[PDB]
């Protein structure tokens, strides 16, 4: 009918959800809880020249936002079925008095802003608009017009002008949201259109600093890999607006919008496993667990963050094409089926609108999609993710672009080595709670899985907060064909003289890990942590040691040739408060199985070889341990590290400098993957140092003719050898060339 009516109602569908049964669980419990809190706020509401609730003053301005936040909850009790206060006139009268009092006292066009800009331009107006929308029919024309004028005053048009300062990224999105709503409720088309338009500069990929990158990475705080939690914010915020405006005269039509939509499968989905989103992209938030300020007592964890990120995808899906919706829902349905740790459909933190969208997804006909097999290298944030039938793995590195770790606001004080080549993993089709079940509050932060560290003692927050500490290196990245990968990290340890070359070769049922050039002058032992597994409370999983191997029941195994493997099993006790000033002091005990290699004190060019086989059975492990022809280490030194795997027709090489490994030669630091498939071979090369200088590769193998090659790849010779000249760019893109053999 009317276009403003269609938006208002669509927004209420988005904010409150639609078409569920308020008498069914879990809705019924969420609605009752909103009722119960609304009664407590109504009982305590007390209007005075300086507050609306006692103890929350209007200066500092957080007191204003705090007041609107409670009137919102009161509104929800008013409009929703099953709260035990649905449609109660006395509750209505109290929301009114509270709104009038804020309007009359602080939040109006005569007040010149004080303190934190965010409370006036984001916190408060986003709630005022939602209240005005939910209570549109009960508020009268003067209140509606006065809410609009207040928004015009605190968020003028100019706040949607220059894309800078407090008006970028998530801030820009949330500013548009208020303007858009003010347009809808005040029936002002120009404000809607300005909201629509001011979304545009959020769409393009960035190439430095905060934002989404073309390769799918997502960075925040300038240096910190942050897809896990900051991604939730950008998808939910944009998701709300794309959905609101879809089908209307102000629908987003900017072709950039496709980069937002593409991000769901290209940036976020690969970091989601059976419901969790990987702690390698959760920054300091890995340390929260039970928050002291959280009255619902819901543990933060990789699953909790995953649930939020999944919910946000389900929001954006109303703003996408049909074909997109049907792919995204199929993925979400798969996650909903596989997450046995924190059941998505009954997650306690979900409000009913999120519950509604996720149940509609689970109740629809259509595939539950499995996570596809493959490899995603997020080079711009130094992250990799590998999936095979037997397991899922996530790797965290650090470079001159990406912090070793973030600490700040009293969180994550010991996260120093989470960037030191940390290799996290899950065995597929087992409960996916390895990092969820009080992993972080109990772990030994000096022996994170996969890493090489000096055992040197470090202070809490060593290196500085907010992602200040970055190793002084360039070569961090790799090459992939979307299925297998050569990844390498030139490591300088946090707060240490440690320097090391670490490589990972992600194969079909294993990751082969090579290290070389391990050099330290700290005066203390240096370790490589072959693994460190949380076993849960009182775990009795058998550890069996053949081989040069060990196998951990329920987990997988490790092959370490040349012996000297150490192991320790021990119980460790801790509390989230040990790693977060804002978390509770409740304690748990967890048992741990830790494996490592001891490089001695002051190593000078030490090295290692090990293979981890996540998810492997005992028997698969004993056979691979006895098999000495499946893998050849072609080179393992500080000039180059390289493997040959005949069963995959695979040659993989990290060149730390010009050199030769097996049949490959390069003029410069490069990562190279060659795959031979009968009569065809594909070559992939990237340049992780990112100098962008042209480099040459020679593959000593007879090749017939070139089938295809990227523009950036020049063919210098075929016949007896293949000789390429690659102009590689500065973002560690993998360049491709496919040739017929021989």
């Amino acid at each position: 009918a009317d276009p403003y009516d269609a938006l208002r109602r669509r927004w209420l569908g988005i904010t409150l959800g639609t078409g569920y049964d308020p008498a069914a669980e879990p809705y019924a419990s969420r609605l009752a809880e909103t009722g119960e809190r609304a009664r407590e706020h109504r009982a305590t509401m007390a209007p005075t020249p300086t507050s609306l609730w006692p103890g929350h003053p209007f200066d500092p301005p957080a007191g204003i936002t705090f007041a609107y936040g409670r009137l919102w909850t009161m509104t929800e009790a008013y409009v929703q079925e099953g709260t035990g206060a649905t449609g109660d006139p006395a509750l209505l009268a109290d929301i009114l008095r509270g709104l009038d009092h804020l309007s009359a006292t602080v939040y109006h066009p005569a007040t010149t802003r004080y303190g934190n800009w965010w409370e006036w331009q984001i916190g408060s107006p986003r709630l005022l608009m939602d209240i005005t929308a939910a209570l549109y029919d009960h508020l009268g024309a003067d209140r509606v017009a006065a809410a609009c004028a207040a928004v015009d005053h605190f968020v003028p048009d100019a706040m949607l002008g220059a894309y800078t300062g407090t008006s970028t990224g998530a801030n820009r999105v949330d500013l548009c949201r208020s303007v858009a709503l003010r347009g809808v409720l005040g029936r002002a088309p120009a404000k809607i259109a300005l909201a629509r338009d001011a979304l545009s500069p959020v769409f393009p990929y960035v190439t430095k600093g905060d934002g989404l990158y073309a390769d799918g990475s997502f960075v925040q705080h300038t240096w910190v890999a942050y897809s896990g939690t900051a991604g939730q914010v950008m998808l939910d915020g944009l998701g709300r607006l794309f959905t609101l405006l879809a089908g209307s005269e102000w629908e987003v039509t900017d072709p950039g919008r496709q980069l937002v939509l593409d991000s769901v499968e290209h940036a976020y989905a690969p970091l989601i496993h059976d419901g969790l989103v990987m702690d390698t992209v959760n920054g300091r938030a890995i340390s929260r667990g039970y928050l002291k300020s959280d009255d619902l007592h819901v543990m933060r964890s990789d699953h909790f963050h995953g649930q939020q990120l999944i919910a946000a995808m389900a929001v954006l899906a109303g703003g996408a094409s049909n074909a997109e919706r049907e792919r995204w829902h199929a993925r979400i349905k798969g996650w909903i089926e596989r997450d046995t740790v924190t059941p998505v459909l009954t997650a306690p933190q979900f409000p009913v609108a999120d519950l509604t969208r996720l149940h509609a997804i689970a109740d629809a006909p259509g595939e539950a999609a499995p996570e596809p097999v493959g490899h995603h290298l997020f080079a711009a944030m130094d992250r990799a993710v590998h999936r095979r039938p037997a397991f899922t793995a996530g790797l965290a590195m650090a470079s001159d672009r990406i912090a070793h770790y973030e600490c700040g606001n009293g969180e994550n004080p010991r996260g120093w080595h989470t960037g030191a080549g940390m290799l996290t993993w899950w065995a597929n089709g087992t409960r996916a709670d390895q990092y969820t079940d009080w992993f972080w509050p109990t772990v030994d932060w000096y022996r994170l899985p996969g890493t090489t560290v000096s055992t040197k003692r470090l202070a809490d927050r060593a290196g500085g907060e907010w992602g200040a500490p970055k190793p002084d290196v360039r070569w961090v990245g790799g090459a992939t064909d979307g299925e297998y990968a050569a990844v390498g990290q030139h490591l300088k340890g946090l707060g240490s003289t440690l320097e090391a070359r670490k490589s990972w070769f992600f194969l079909d049922d294993a990751v082969v890990c090579l290290g070389a050039g391990i050099t330290c002058a700290d005066g203390v032992p240096v370790e490589t942590v072959v693994d460190n597994r949380n076993l849960g409370e009182g775990g009795t999983q058998a550890l069996v040691r053949g081989r040069h191997w060990a196998h951990l029941e329920g987990h997988g195994g490790w092959i370490v040739p040349g012996g000297a493997l150490r192991t320790l099993r021990e119980d460790r006790t801790g509390a989230w408060s040990d790693i977060n000033t804002t978390s509770t002091t409740e304690r748990r005990t967890r048992r741990w199985q830790t494996l490592w290699l001891d490089h001695g004190t002051d190593p000078a060019g030490a090295d290692y070889v090990y293979t981890v086989m996540p998810g492997a059975s005992r028997a698969a492990l004993a056979r691979r341990a006895a098999d000495r022809h499946w893998l050849t280490v072609l080179a393992n030194d500080d000039r180059r590290q390289a493997v040959s795997v005949p069963s995959l027709g695979l040659t993989a090489a990290n060149f730390w400098q010009a050199g030769t490994a097996g049949p490959l030669t390069t003029t410069a630091g490069a990562s190279v993957l060659v795959r031979r498939r009968g009569r065809t071979a594909t070559l992939r090369v990237s340049e992780p140092p990112r100098t962008g200088e042209a480099l040459e590769i020679v593959w000593d193998h007879p090749v017939g003719a070139v089938l295809r090659a990227d523009e950036t790849v020049e063919i210098l010779a075929t016949g007896r050898r293949l000789h390429l000249r690659v102009t590689p760019g500065v973002v560690c893109t993998t360049h491709e060339c496919e040739v017929t053999l021989s």
